[PDB]
C-alpha cells in the first residue's frame, strides 16, 4: 500500500455490503461526511525552506505521554465487525507504532483485555441512562491503566443513517458490547430500521455539563470532550476543567449539515489560547492532511475509518502497515514544509484555495 | 420512506409527464430553482453540545395558534392534479399532524370545504382584476375559520415556464378553480403556450401596497406577504401592518435569476427586528433544512413540492407519512444541535462552506 | 422558439461546420468565452414587489433616439456567411422591432444599402492602416444617416482562434467586404492559418487615443468606444468626449483571459458617474440577462451570436422571432422584478451566488 | 501545433508509459499539481486599450543579459529520458530562441557540453551530502560560462510520487547523471519503490541558509533560490543576497498540499519591493498564462513539462516550434492587453473569477 486509499479499496473487496455501509456512511444526505473531505482539500500549506532538518521528529507529548506521531486511533465501536481479532489487533498495532489507541464504551472485546495489550490506551465514554454504569466504566478504565477519558458529547442519540436504515442493519450474533450487558436491541432485525440506532436511543442518555463535572470529579485522568464545534463550547470546556477537546462532527454521522471540525479548528485554537489540547478529526487520509490540521493549530488528529479499512484488509498487520505509511507521510510532509518538530508545523501558515 | 427524496421518486413513477413537469419545473433556465437548493447546501450549522434535552419540543406559536413544527404546507394550486382527493387529503393530514395548511385562491376544492376539515387553516390570496372578488374571498376565508391571509405578492402574472410551454400544458377537464367561475382559459390547449399562464394573465391584476392596505382594512386576521426578497420591502411590510412575510422566490417559478429567499433571510430578519413573523420557503427537503432556516432566523418554513410528491404517491396516507418523517427529522436535528426549543435553534450560528 | 437556446440548436443544424465554429468560437482556450456566461450566471437579482405595473415600458432614449428595448444588435462582420440576405435581413428585423442595428466596417452588403433599410442604424468603425479610409467610412456613415459611431478599440489585430486555425478557415468566394476593396487575403486558404486573422493583421492599424480624437473631430455623431474593460480607460473615454462605451471582451474572441465585461460593469458605471452611456455585451442570452445587466448599471446591452443563430435558422423572420422573444422576456423580467421602466431596473440591487 | 496542449498529446503518443508518468505526475494525491492549473485559470487580466503598439517588444533584461521573452526553460533532470539528444536539443533550441536554458545538476549530458552550445545558460544546483561536490559544481558552472546559479531549495529529499512508486520507476541504463559519479541507486528496480527517490534521499543533503551563504561566497554569479513560497522566506532571500527567487511548488511534485506559486506571487512581489528578481513557475501553458504571471508582478516565468513534451515529440525542432508558438502567444497577449513592453504588462491589473 502506498496510500490510505489503497486500503479502502482492499476493505470494500472483503467486507459484507451492509458492514462496509455501516462503516463508510453518514447521516442524512451525507453532506457533512463529504464536507469533511472538501474542507481539507481547500486548505493549502505555505511551506518553509532552508531550515535545519538534521533530526526531524514527529513526536508529541500529550496527556502525560510521548506519542510517536500527532495522531491517535479514533474510537470506533464494535471492531469485531471488521475482523475476528477486532480491537486486540488494532490495539497491538497502535502500541507497536507508539500511537494512542482509544478503547470504546461499546468495544466488542472488554476494556480490560484491550488495556492488557499495553501501549498506554485512552478510554471513550458514552453517558448511559444509568449514570452509575458510566461512572463505573470510568473507574474500570482508570484501574486498567487508561490515560485519558474521551467523553463523547455529540451523541445524545444516534443520527439517522439512511444506509443502515435501508439495509435494516443489525449486529451479527457474534459481535456484542463486551463491557456490559447491553441487551439484545442491537441484534434485532427490523425492516427500514437501524437496530444500532434503536439500541442506543434506549441505552444512552443525553450528556450535559453536569455529566462532565460528575466525570471530572470521579477521576484524576484528563477528560477530553469529543464532538465540540462551537467556539463557546470550546471555551466552556476549558472552564469546566477539560484537559482536551476533539473538534469533530463525528465523521458526518450525527447532525447532517454540521460544520466540519477542520472549518472551526483555527477559531477554536485561538479562543482556548493554550488552555487545553485541541484535537481534530474527520477525513484525515494522509500525512499531508495531518500537516494541514497541525498548521491550523491542532495538537493531534484522530483517524477513524482508515484504521478499520486496514483491519478489515489484513488484521493486525494491515493496521501496522497503515500506521507505518502514515508515519512516513507525516515525516515527509513535515520535512518538505521545513518543520523539524510538530511545534514548528503548528506555526506554519495556510491559504484557502478552490 | 426514510427521506423526502424517496417520495419524489414515487411521484415521478405515478404522475403523467406534463403534470410532473408542471410541478417540478421553474421559469427560464431554472437558475433560481437550482439556486434554492444550492443556497441551502452551502449553509452549515454550528451545533451546541451538552444542553438539557429532557423535553425537546418542536412546537411554535404563530398567528395565535400552536403549531407542532416550525412548518406549514405552502400554497399549491389545483391539488386535484396530483390525486383525486386533492386538497382534502392534504388538509386532513396537515390537521392530524398539527401543521398549518394553506388553502389556495385557485384550490380545486372550495375553500369552505377544505376549512371544514378543521386544523385551523390559512388562506392564500391572489389579487384579481375584479378587486371585489379578491376581497370577497378574504371575507369567505375569515367566515370559514381561516386564521391568516397569505397575500401572494410576487405574481403580477405567471413566469415563463418552458416545460409547460413545450408541453402545451393545460388543466384536465376534471380539475377546476372551485372558489369562483374562473372561465375556460386554463383548459384551452394551444401549442407552445401554457394555458395556465394565459389564464392568469387575464384573471390576475398586479398587486400594490394599496392592495395590501385594502386587505388589511377588510379583515382582523394577520396578513402575511408571500414573495418578499428585498430588505426594504420587508421593512415596508412591517410598516404596512403585515403580521408576517414569506421570504421566497416562489420556488424558482417566477423571475428566473431571483435570489433565493434563504440568501436574503438573515438580512431580512435583522432589518425587521421582531416586527413581524419571517417565514422562508424554497427547497426545504429535510428536517436539517428546517434547522438551517431556523438558525438563519426564520420563524417557520413552508414546504411545497414534497407535499405534492407525497399526495401523488399515496394520497392522505402519503402526506401523513411525509409529515411524520419531517417531524422526526426536525426533532432529530434540533437535539443533535443542542436545541430543546425552536427559539434555541434560532440562536444557533451558521457558517458558509463550499 | 421559446428561448434563445432553441435558436442555437437550429443554427448548428443548418450551418457548415467551419462557419458555425467561426461564429461560436473564442480565442485561446476559450476561457473568456466561457467566463462571459459564468459571470452572468453568478449574478442574482433582488426583485421588488407591489409596485405599479399599469404601464410597463421597456423603452430607452439613447444617442438621441427612442429604442424599443435596452438592447442593440452587436456588430458582427460578414453576415452573408450565415444567410444569403445577410445584413439586410437583420437590419430589416431590427428596424421593425425598434432596436438599433450596428452596421459593420466589414459588412458583406454596403453600409449605404443597409442604412437605406431605415431604422436609424449605428456604424462600427475599425481603424485601418490607411487612416483616410477609416475617416471616409465615418463620413459615409454619417451621410447615410447612421446615428452613432461605434469605434472598436480592442482589435489592434485579431486574436488567436484555434477553431479557425485548425479548420484553415477562409471566407467563401461569395462573401466579401462590401465597403471597400479589402483585397484577397481573407479568401486565401492556408493550412493551420486563419485567413481572416491574416487579412486583418495586414489591413488594420492599432487604434490609439489620437485616433479617437481624429474621429471625434471628423463627426458630430456620438462616438462610442467598444471594448473597454479597465476603469481608467472608461474614465479616459469620458474625458476624450465619448458619448458611450461598450464594456466588452469581444465575446471572448480577443485576449483569452480578459475579464468579462459584466464583471467590470458596476465599477465602470460608478467611475463614469453619468458622463457617458455605458453598454455591456458578452453572453446576453435572455431577457433575464438583460435585466441583470441593467441592474448592474448598464444603459443597454448588445447581443451578437444569438442574432446570427436566428439569421442562419430562418433569415429575416428568424431575427424577427428572436427579437419578439427577447422583448417578451425583457418585459416579463422587468415586471416580475417590480420595474415599470428601465430606469427602475437600473436601481435594482443584485447579489452574487454560486 | 497551434497550442502547447497539442504537444502534450504528441508526447503521450511516443513516450513509454512509466516515463510519461514520471514527467506528468505529482506527489500524493496530485492536489498541488492540479492547483497550479486551477490557480492560473481563476486569474483574469484587465486589458488596456488605445496604447501605442508600434514596437511591441517581449524582451527583458535579467541577470545581466537580454532575453527574448520573460521566460526561461525550467530545470528538468535527465532529459535523455525523453529524446536521445536530451539536453543538447533543448539548449540549442533555447539558444536560437534567445531564451535562457537551465542546466541541471542531474543533467544526462555534462554541464560543460551543454554550456558549449552557447546561449548564455543558467545552472541549477542541488546541495549534496558532500558539500565540496556541490561547490565544485558551482565553480564548474561559472568556469563554463553559466550566468546564474539556480539553487533548488525545496528538495531536502524527493516527494512521494505514487505513479513512480506503483510503476517501480527507475532510470534506463542509457540515462545517467553525467556531471558526477552518482552511483547505481537510480537504476535499481525495486517493486513499489521509486529508485530516483531512493537515490536522492542518499545523495542529497537538506540545504539551509548556511548553504546559501556558502554558495554566495563561492561565486560572483547571481544566486537564485528556487522553491520559495513563504513571504518571509522571500524577504530573507533578499537579505541573504539572492539575486532572484523562483516562487514555485516544484510542479506539485514535492509537498502535496503546498500552495501554488501563482497564489503567493503578488504578496511576494510586494514584500521584496524590487530587491531581487521574482520568477514564478507551475502550470504556465500559454502566452496568456505568461501575461497573467507578469500582471501579478513576475519578472519572468519558467516552463518545465511543455518543453519536455516538445522534446519528446520532435527533438530540437519540436522545442523550436514550442518556443516560437510561445513567443507568438506572448506578443499577441501583450498587444491585445495594450502593453508595448513587459514593464507595462507588470502594471496590468487582474481580477479573480470563478
Ligand atoms: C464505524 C464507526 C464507529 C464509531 N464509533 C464511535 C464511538 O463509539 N464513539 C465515538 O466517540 N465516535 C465513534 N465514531 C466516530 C469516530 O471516532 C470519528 O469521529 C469519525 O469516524 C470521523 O473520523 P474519520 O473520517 O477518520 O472516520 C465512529 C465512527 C465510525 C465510522
Ligand atoms: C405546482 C405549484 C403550485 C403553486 N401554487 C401557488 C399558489 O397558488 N400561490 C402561491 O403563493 N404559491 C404557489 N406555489 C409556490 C409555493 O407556495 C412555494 O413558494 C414554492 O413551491 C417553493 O417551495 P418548494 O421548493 O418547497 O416547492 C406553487 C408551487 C408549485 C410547485
Ligand atoms: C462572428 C462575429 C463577428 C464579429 N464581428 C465584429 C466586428 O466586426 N466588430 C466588432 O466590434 N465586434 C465584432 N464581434 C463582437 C461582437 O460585437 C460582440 O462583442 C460579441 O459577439 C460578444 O457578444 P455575444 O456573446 O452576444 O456574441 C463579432 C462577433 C462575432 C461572433
Ligand atoms: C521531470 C521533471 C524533472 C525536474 N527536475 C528538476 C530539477 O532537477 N531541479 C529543479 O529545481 N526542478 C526540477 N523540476 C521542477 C521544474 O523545474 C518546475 O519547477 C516544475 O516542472 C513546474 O513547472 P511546469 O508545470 O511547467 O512543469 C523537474 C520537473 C519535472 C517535471
Ligand atoms: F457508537
Ligand atoms: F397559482
Ligand atoms: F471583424
Ligand atoms: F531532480
Amino acid at each position: 500500500y502506498v496510500s490510505l486509499a489503497d486500503l479502502e479499496r482492499a476493505a470494500r473487496d472483503v467486507l459484507p455490503g451492509e458492514i462496509f455501509d455501516f462503516l463508510a456512511g453518514g447521516s442524512g444526505t451525507e453532506a457533512s461526511l463529504v464536507a469533511n473531505r472538501t474542507a481539507l482539500e481547500r486548505v493549502f500549506v505555505i511551506p518553509r525552506m532552508l531550515r535545519d532538518l538534521t533530526d526531524v521528529t514527529t513526536e508529541i507529548d500529550i496527556f502525560g505521554r510521548r506519542a510517536a506521531l500527532p495522531m491517535a486511533v479514533a474510537p470506533v465501536a464494535y471492531q469485531r465487525l471488521f475482523h475476528p481479532e477486532g480491537e486486540l489487533a488494532v490495539a497491538r498495532a497502535a502500541r507497536d507504532a507508539g500511537v494512542p489507541y482509544t478503547i470504546c464504551t461499546l468495544s466488542s472485546v472488554s476494556l480490560e483485555e484491550i488495556a492488557a495489550v499495553g501501549g498506554r490506551p485512552w478510554f471513550q465514554l458514552y453517558w448511559l441512562r444509568d449514570e452509575k454504569r458510566s461512572l463505573d466504566l470510568v473507574r474500570r478504565a482508570e484501574d486498567a491503566g487508561c490515560e485519558a477519558i474521551v467523553f463523547t458529547v455529540d451523541v445524545p442519540w444516534m443520527g439517522r443513517r439512511l444506509r443502515d436504515m435501508r439495509n435494516g442493519f443489525a449486529l451479527p450474533e457474534w459481535v456484542t458490547a463486551a463491557n456490559f450487558d447491553a441487551g439484545t436491541a442491537a441484534h434485532r432485525r427490523t425492516q427500514g430500521v437501524s437496530a444500532v440506532a434503536d439500541h442506543t436511543a434506549r441505552e444512552f442518555a443525553p450528556a450535559t455539563w453536569e455529566s462532565v463535572e460528575a466525570v471530572r470529579a470521579h477521576t484524576d485522568l484528563p477528560v477530553v470532550l469529543k464532538g465540540i464545534l462551537a467556539v463557546e463550547d470550546a471555551r466552556r470546556a476549558v472552564d469546566a476543567g477539560a484537559g482536551g477537546i476533539v473538534v469533530s462532527n463525528h465523521g458526518g454521522r450525527q447532525l447532517d449539515g454540521a460544520v466540519p471540525g477542520i472549518e472551526m479548528l483555527g477559531e477554536i485554537v485561538a479562543a482556548v489560547s493554550g488552555g487545553c489540547e485541541v484535537l481534530v478529526d474527520g477525513g484525515i487520509r494522509s500525512g499531508g492532511d495531518v500537516l494541514k490540521a497541525t498548521a491550523l493549530g491542532a495538537s493531534a488528529v484522530l483517524v477513524g475509518r482508515p484504521v478499520m479499512w486496514a483491519l478489515a484488509a489484513a488484521g493486525q498487520d494491515g493496521v501496522r502497515q497503515l500506521l507505518e505509511l502514515l508515519a512516513e507521510e507525516v515525516r515527509d510532509a513535515m520535512g518538505l514544509a521545513g518543520c523539524e518538530s510538530v511545534g514548528a508545523a503548528r506555526r506554519l501558515n495556510t491559504k484557502l484555495g478552490v
